[PDB]
C-alpha cells in the first residue's frame, strides 16, 4: 500500500529516561528505543493501523502494553521482560 | 481503517482505562487486576487521547475526545464523568 | 475539502497538575496548557498531521518530548526547560 502518514505512539520512564516510539505504516507496527545512547530498533513487530501504549514500574522493572488496532479488533501486546506476548485485553467493537 | 484507541495506567497493581473511539462513539474497557470490564465513559468522539494523575491514591482521569475540529475535556475525579474547561481554537 | 476530524495528544504531571494537549490540524501542531488556572496557548507550533506525546519528571523539572510525523517522517521535539529543540529520534524508514 501507500502511507499517507505515519501514526506514533510513546512511551517513557526512569530518568536517563528510556523511551519507546511505536509507529504504525502500511499496517505494521514498529518500535524505536531510546536508553541514553541512541536510537535503535525494538523487538515489537506486529500488525496494526493505529497504536496507542502505556507503561508502569514494579520497582525498577518495566512493563509495557500496546494497543493494536486493525479494522475493529484491538490486540494487547504486553511486554513484561521476556518477549511480547498477547494480552488478556478485549473489546467487542 | 480501524478504531482509534487510547491507554493509560496507575499504580503497580495497575489499573488500566483503554479508551476506543469506533464510528463516532468512544468506550471504555477497564482493568483493576483481575479481569478486563467495561467502564462507565460513553461520549461522541472520532479521534481520543488520554492522561492521568495520581492525587496521593486517588486517580484523576482527563479523556480528549475530537469531532471536526472540536475537541471536549471529560474529566473523572472519583464520582462521574464531567465535562472541563478545556477549549481549542482550530 | 472539509477539515478532517483532529487528532490530538496529551501528557501531565504533578499533582496540581500540569496538562499539555496537542493538536494536528490540517498540517500543524499547536499546543493547549493547563496548570490549575485555566488554559492557555503553549510555545510549541512546529508542522505535523500526527502527534504523541511523553514527559518525564527528573526531580522537579519536566522533559517533554513530542513525535511529530508528517508522511513517513516523524522529528522529535524537546522540552528540558528552556525551549524546544529537535531531538535526535529517527525512524526506522
Ligand atoms: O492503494 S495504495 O495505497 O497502495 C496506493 C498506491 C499508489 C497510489 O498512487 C495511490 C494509492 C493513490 C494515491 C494516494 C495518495 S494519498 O491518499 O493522499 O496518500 C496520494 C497520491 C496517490 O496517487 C499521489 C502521490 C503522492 C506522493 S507523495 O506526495 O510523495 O506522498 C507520491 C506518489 C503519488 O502517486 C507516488 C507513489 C508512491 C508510492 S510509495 O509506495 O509511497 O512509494 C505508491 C504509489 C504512488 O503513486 C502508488
Ligand atoms: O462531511 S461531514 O459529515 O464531515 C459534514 C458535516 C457537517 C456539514 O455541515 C457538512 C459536512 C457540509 C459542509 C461541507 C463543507 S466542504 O465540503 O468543505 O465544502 C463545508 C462546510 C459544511 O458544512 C462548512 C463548515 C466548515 C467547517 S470547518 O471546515 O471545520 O471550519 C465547520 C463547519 C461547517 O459547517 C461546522 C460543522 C462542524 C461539524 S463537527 O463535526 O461537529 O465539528 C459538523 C458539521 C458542521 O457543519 C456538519
Ligand atoms: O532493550 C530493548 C527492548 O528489549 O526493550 C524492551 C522492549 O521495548 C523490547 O521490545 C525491546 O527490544
Ligand atoms: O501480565 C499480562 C497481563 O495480565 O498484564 C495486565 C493486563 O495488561 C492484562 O491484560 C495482561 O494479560
Ligand atoms: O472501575 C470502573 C470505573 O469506575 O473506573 C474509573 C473510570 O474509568 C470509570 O469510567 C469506570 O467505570
Ligand atoms: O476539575 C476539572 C478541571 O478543572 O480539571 C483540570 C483541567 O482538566 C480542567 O480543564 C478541568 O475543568
Ligand atoms: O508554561 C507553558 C510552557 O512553557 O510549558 C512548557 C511547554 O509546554 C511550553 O511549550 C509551554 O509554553
Ligand atoms: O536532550 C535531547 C535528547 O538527547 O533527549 C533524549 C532523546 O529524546 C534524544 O532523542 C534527544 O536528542
Amino acid at each position: 500500500m501507500k502511507a499517507a502518514s505515519v501514526q506514533t505512539a510513546a512511551t517513557s520512564w526512569g530518568t536517563v529516561p528510556s523511551i519507546r516510539v511505536y509507529t504504525a505504516n502500511n499496517g505494521k507496527i514498529t518500535e524505536r528505543c531510546w536508553d541514553g545512547k541512541g536510537w535503535y530498533t525494538g523487538a515489537f513487530n506486529e500488525p496494526g493501523d493505529n497504536v496507542s501504549v502505556t507503561s508502569w514500574l514494579v520497582g525498577s522493572a518495566i512493563h509495557i502494553r500496546v494497543y493494536a488496532s486493525t479494522g475493529t479488533t484491538t490486540t494487547e501486546w504486553c511486554w513484561d521482560g521476556n518477549g511480547w506476548t498477547k494480552g488478556a485485553y478485549t473489546a467487542t467493537n
